[PDB]
């Protein structure tokens, strides 16, 4: 497996941007999205044998604010966070977890077995919140995760999902 | 019902442009997302009642070259086209399709059932195209859309997704 991992309960904004350079895991590990397509600014808990199936627990945030990218072109007239992107946080999170195990490879999500959208993240929201609950976990031969995870705006759950799944892959050509 | 919209069953990409503005389908329709969120350069095809359950069809295509902005950042060094924005795209074809029938509001997703992705939109491909077949138009009281959808890269399918569901909402 990848022995590189900067394995930590916790990772900052600078770390999630080190990630994205492929700094945090090494050349390895899977890094995270990049820029405008990064959809946390913090990663608060990371606990192995934690959550709902004692496989592994994963919470991070995202601060708002209205001048993030995504608001002023979805909708011009009517800003809100793309369903799809908070959806993608969770997918992000599901393989940084592999890669936090010292899974090896790059990350590509696999689907989700259902998505039911609530509400809404509008431009005066403060905190999103994405919370992963691992269902199976993969570790040998070809690394996948699924998981269950949920979206929160100042506390209230808008976005449920269930069997989110994701692999990593050592050569995706 | 609306009935300012500009109804043709093919638009350009300036007609997406407009309906990111808010024009194509007047003030009482769903805009589509604007610029790097709008995942579509056309719209091929819109079929009232077509498609696989005789429902509603619609086809729209994405044109693939290196300089679209999430080849860059996803991921540095190993580029490919997020699925989680060709999932948006069908999403947004299924609101698309509530609004060109006249139905008014803001478009918001609601949900999907089972999403699988299967293989990858690489930067050296020519053209994504997503297909969407209707299974349900709820034009009434709380306007809905259920439909399933896939995207295919170069006649490739990639992705599939079931029950991709859409409302619009005058008052959001
Ligand atoms: O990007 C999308 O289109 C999803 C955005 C959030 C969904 C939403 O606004 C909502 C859904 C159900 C009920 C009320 C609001
Ligand atoms: O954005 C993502 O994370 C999904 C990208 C598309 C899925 C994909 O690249 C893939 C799926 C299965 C096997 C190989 C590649």
């Amino acid at each position: 497996s990848n022995a590189m991992v900067d394995k930590r309960e916790s990772y900052t904004k600078e770390d999630l941007e080190a990630s994205g350079r492929g700094e945090l895991f090494g050349a390895g590990g899977p890094p995270l999205p990049a820029g405008n397509m990064l959809m946390m600014d913090r990663i608060v808990k990371m606990i192995e044998d934690g959550g709902s199936h004692n496989k592994g627990y994963v919470e991070a945030e995202l601060d708002i604010n209205p001048d993030l990218w995504f608001f002023g072109c979805h909708f011009i007239g009517d800003p809100v966070m793309p369903g799809c992107l908070g959806l993608d946080a969770m997918w992000q999170l599901v393989g940084f977890y592999l890669g936090w195990l010292g899974g090896e490879g790059k990350g590509r999500a696999l689907g989700v077995g259902e998505v039911k959208f609530t509400g809404q993240v509008l431009p005066d929201a403060k905190k999103v919140t994405y919370r992963i609950n691992f269902k199976r976990v993969i570790m040998r031969k070809l690394i996948m995760g699924v998981a269950d995870g949920e979206v929160l705006v100042d506390g209230k759950v808008i976005y449920t999902a269930t069997d989110l799944k994701v692999g990593l892959f050592k050569d995706t050509n």
